[PDB]
């Protein structure tokens, strides 16, 4: 059973990007004059928490115009149908992950036969592609296809202005290798290893100032939030941590590949 995340205080990360997630599953709110964009619906049990966080910041849940996700796995997309019903937000997903979203996880190349990983089925209002942009009220998000973890895992990026300076925010979708995933001669997802390697190439050459991810633990949410409360110069601007994390996971992939190929 996936550990139920604990509530986390919502806050502004930089520019018009706010954190409205939990102490684990990370969710983001981009506020614009023409509505807001929400990233990651998390677990069903988390929807009320996400709505509450958005309202705590002084915004309206009803102003959610677009719903996005890091990748198609229950812990990041299970609550999407509820959010669509409750806000009428337009659901946009990377083409490669659409099948999983429509089938509620039944078509998952790895978890197709694990009902504990299934989630409510939902329709995709707009199919996204590598490098496509999502724009609203002047804000521009770019969807980067960084496959492997899921066929259509998306790494979202955007430029934020903070304290007069410009910073590239990167929400790493995930390039982690889940326990059991087969990297060699995968029957259902043959290009899995090839995809991970492509993601490593993309991520390792990607400008990254404001380091974020689908999971709080990826970018040290807790400690950075504490520094933020202490009033430190945006502790979320962490290009060094981003570089190191990407390299670490890139190496974690090769460690698993090595294990599967020679262990
Ligand atoms: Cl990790
Ligand atoms: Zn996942
Ligand atoms: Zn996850």
């Amino acid at each position: 059973a996936y550990p139920m995340p604990n509530p986390f205080p919502p806050f502004r990360i930089a520019g018009n990007l706010y954190y409205v997630g939990t102490d684990d599953l990370a969710s983001y709110l981009i506020v614009t004059p023409r509505g807001n964009i929400l990233i990651n619906s998390d677990l069903e049990a988390n929807v009320p928490m996400i709505k509450a966080s958005i309202k705590k910041l002084g915004f309206k849940f009803s102003d959610t115009k677009i719903l996005l996700i890091s990748h198609a796995h229950f812990d990041h997309a299970a609550g999407s149908e509820l959010i669509k019903q409750q806000t009428k937000a337009k659901y946009m997903v990377m083409d490669e992950d659409v099948s999983v979203i429509l089938s509620g996880g039944k078509s998952d190349f790895h978890y197709a036969n694990d009902s504990s990983t299934y989630f409510t089925q939902s329709t995709v209002d707009k199919v996204l592609h590598d490098g496509e942009r999502v724009e609203l009220g002047g804000t521009v998000l770019t969807a980067h296809l960084t496959p492997g973890h899921t066929r259509g895992c998306t790494t979202w990026t955007m430029k934020l202005k903070d304290h007069g300076k410009q910073y590239q925010a990167v929400i790493i979708g995930s390039i982690g290798v889940n326990p059991g995933a087969k990297l060699v001669d995968n029957i259902t997802y043959p290009k899995i290893a090839e995809d991970y390697k492509h993601s490593i190439k993309v991520l390792e050459s990607m400008r990254c100032d404001i380091f974020l991810g689908s999971h709080a633990g990826m970018f040290d949410l807790k400690n950075k939030y504490v520094l933020l409360s202490k009033g430190q110069n945006n502790p979320f601007v962490d290009p060094t941590g981003c570089k190191n994390y990407i390299e670490q996971k890139a190496n974690d992939f090769y460690t698993e590949l090595k294990k599967q190929e020679t262990g």
